[PDB]
C-alpha cells in the first residue's frame, strides 16, 4: 500500500543523454541509433533569439559546427538536418545502449516522466503531465533544453517530450520527439501566454479510486449524480468535461472497489462544493490530477 | 524555475537489482561486486513469520537453496551469511555494472529516492524521506521487499535503506545496508505501530526558500520571531524544534533570497495558525516536509 507520484526507472533515457555544442551554446540531446535529436534554438544567439529565421541560421552552420559529446568521448557527426523545431545530427556511432524505443505524441491529460539534465548529464527524474493547455508544470534550469519526457512499457521506451522553453510565467513548453510543438508556442522569446489550465477530470477520479484501494474512504457519500449533472460542475470548478470514453477507462477501477463511476462522481462534485474541510486524502490536501486511470492500475498492481 | 518532487536518476541502482528466491519465496537483492544483499525473512514460510528464529531457520538453507537471477542470468551462490536483518549472498561473479557505491545510515528527516522493484525488475522511482519515528511513506507491494533507497553525489551511490515491511498503518519499515533496522522495528509479523510522526521543520522552512525563489511570495509577512517563540508554536502542531544546527544548514538559502531565517520562521508560524486560507505554495495545499535545504539548493543549481 501507499501512493507516491512515481516516475518510471530512468536507466534506459540516461544512456541516450549526450550534451549538444552549437558555438557557445550548450544543451542537451537524445542519441538514438546514429542520430541525435536536440532543440533547434543550439544555434541561436542571445540576438537571433527574439524573431530566429532558423532557416537562414542553420545555412551558416557546417556538420563540424556541431559539437556531440557523449559522457568523455565525441561523436563524430556527419549529417545536420532540421525537422520542425529539433535539429537531427547524424553521427558515425549507433549508440550501443540504445533501448528499444518509440516516438509518440502524447494527448493533454496523459502522463510522463522527465529526466532533467545539464550539460548532458542526467540530473533528476520526475512524474509530469501534459496539462490541458499543452504546458508541463517542471522543474526546469537554464541548459536543461533538450531534456526528454517519456513512458516506458516492459522494455520500450515511448519518447513524447522535449524541453526547448519556458514561458513568462514559469511553465515549460515543448516538442514531440519531430519537433512539433505541444500547444500553440514557437521556439521564439516572445510574449507567449498559456491558455486556461483546466484539471484534467478523469485522472482526479483514478486518484480518488487509488485513495480508496489504498484506505483513505473519507469522502465517499451517500450520494449519484449523472454525467451531464457531474459536468455542470465540473464546468463551474475548470474541470474538463467527463465524457463515455473516461467513465469507460475508469471500469478496471470502478471494478476493483466496487464504487460505480458517477458515484464516485458525485463524492468528486461533494469535493469541489464543500472543499477538503482542512482533511487530506493520500496526503494531499487538493485534488490531485498528475496519475491517469493506467498509472493508478500499474502502481497499485506492480507492472515492471 | 518550476520545484518538483525529483528523485535521483535511478540507472546505476537499474543495474544492481536481481532477484532472489529461497524455496517459494522471491524477494529484491542489491547485487554489488561479488555480494547480493536482501532482506532475511526471503528464508521464511508463513508459519515461521508470526515469530521467526532466523538462525535455526538459516541453519536448513545452504547456497544452493538461494537462487539467484540477474536479468535472465543465473549467478553461482558459494557464500551465505546473516549480517543483522539481511542476508548477504556472495556469488562467483563481481557485478559489472557495480556503480562507486557506499553504505550509510542515514538521520530521520534525510530524503532519499526508492527504486521499488519486483522479480529484480525496475517498476519506478520516487523520492521518500526518512520520518522522524524511522518508518517512510512509500509505495510498495508484496514482492517490493529488497528495494532499496539511495543518494548519488555525481558517480557514487549511497545506500541507505532496504525495504523489509508494511505495518499494519501502511507505512513502512526497513533497514540500512548493514540489515539494522531505522527505528524499534522488528522483522515479524506482529504489532508494532509507528510513534507520532511529527513534521520536519527545517525541511518546511527549506520549501519555504524554495517557494521564494521560485515566485510563490503570499506568504512572506512583516514578523520576525526566536527560535525559543517559534519552538512554542512548532511544539503545539507537533513540529520538530529548530535548533541552530537547523538555522546553520538554512544559511545558503537565507543569503540566496535575503531573508533571514528568523524571517522565514514567523512566516511558518502565521502559516501554522492561520492556515493556508485556501491559497496554494508550490502547487500545493499543505506545508510539504520532503525537500532537505540541500535539494532545494540541488535543485535550484542543477546538480547532476
Ligand atoms: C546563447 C543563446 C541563448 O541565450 N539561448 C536561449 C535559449 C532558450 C531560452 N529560453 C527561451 C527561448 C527563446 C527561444 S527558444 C526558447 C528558454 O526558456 C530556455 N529555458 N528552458 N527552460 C528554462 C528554465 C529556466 C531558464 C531558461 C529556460 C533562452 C535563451
Ligand atoms: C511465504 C513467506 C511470506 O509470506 N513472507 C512475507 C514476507 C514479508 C511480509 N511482510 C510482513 C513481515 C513479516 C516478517 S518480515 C515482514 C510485509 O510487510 C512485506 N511487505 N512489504 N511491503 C509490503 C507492501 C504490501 C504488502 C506486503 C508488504 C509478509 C509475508
Amino acid at each position: 500500500s501507499g501512493f507516491r507520484k512515481m516516475a518510471f526507472p530512468s536507466g534506459k533515457v540516461e544512456g541516450c543523454m549526450v550534451q549538444v555544442t552549437c558555438g557557445t551554446t550548450t544543451l542537451n540531446g537524445l542519441w538514438l541509433d546514429d542520430v541525435v535529436y536536440c532543440p533547434r534554438h543550439v544555434i541561436c544567439t542571445s540576438e537571433d533569439m527574439l524573431n530566429p529565421n532558423y532557416e537562414d541560421l542553420l545555412i551558416r552552420k557546417s556538420n563540424h559546427n556541431f559539437l556531440v559529446q557523449a559522457g568523455n568521448v565525441q561523436l563524430r557527426v556527419i549529417g545536420h538536418s532540421m525537422q520542425n523545431c529539433v535539429l537531427k545530427l547524424k553521427v558515425d556511432t549507433a549508440n550501443p545502449k540504445t533501448p528499444k524505443y518509440k516516438f509518440v505524441r502524447i494527448q493533454p491529460g496523459q502522463t510522463f516522466s522527465v529526466l532533467a539534465c545539464y550539460n548532458g548529464s542526467p540530473s533528476g527524474v520526475y512524474q509530469c503531465a501534459m496539462r490541458p493547455n499543452f504546458t508541463i508544470k517542471g522543474s526546469f534550469l537554464n541548459g536543461s533544453c533538450g531534456s526528454v519526457g517519456f513512458n516506458i512499457d516492459y522494455d520500450c521506451v515511448s519518447f513524447c517530450y522535449m524541453h526547448h522553453m519556458e514561458l513568462p510565467t514559469g511553465v515549460h513548453a515543448g516538442t514531440d520527439l519531430e519537433g512539433n510543438f505541444y500547444g500553440p508556442f514557437v521556439d521564439r522569446q516572445t510574449a507567449q501566454a498559456a491558455g486556461t489550465d483546466t484539471t484534467i477530470t478523469v485522472n482526479v477520479l483514478a486518484w480518488l479510486y487509488a485513495a480508496v484501494i489504498n484506505g483513505d474512504r473519507w469522502f465517499l457519500n451517500r450520494f449519484t449524480t449523472t454525467l451531464n449533472d457531474f459536468n455542470l460542475v465540473a464546468m463551474k470548478y475548470n474541470y474538463e468535461p467527463l465524457t463515455q470514453d473516461h467513465v469507460d477507462i475508469l471500469g478496471p477501477l470502478s471494478a476493483q472497489t466496487g464504487i460505480a463511476v458517477l458515484d464516485m462522481c458525485a463524492s468528486l462534485k461533494e469535493l469541489l462544493q464543500n472543499g477538503m474541510n482542512g482533511r487530506t486524502i493520500l496526503g494531499s490536501a487538493l485534488l490531485e490530477d498528475e496519475f491517469t486511470p493506467f498509472d493508478v492500475v500499474r502502481q497499485c498492481s506492480g507492472v515492471t
